[PDB]
């Protein structure tokens, strides 16, 4: 491994998630 | 470097997911 760490707060309604990740495997 | 985050928005069908890209390292 994944080139991307992950950094988000989630957010269902509809679907949603505030994803802001950050490079990084 | 602090630079390169992969900031990603899962967005439901309510817009089209997102990503602001200005990483400068
Ligand atoms: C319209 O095209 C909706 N698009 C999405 O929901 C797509 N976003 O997926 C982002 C994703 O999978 N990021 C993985 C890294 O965190």
């Amino acid at each position: 491994x994944k080139a991307k760490i992950i950094r988000y707060f989630y957010n269902a309604k509809d679907g949603l998630a505030q994803t802001f990740v950050y490079g990084g495997c």
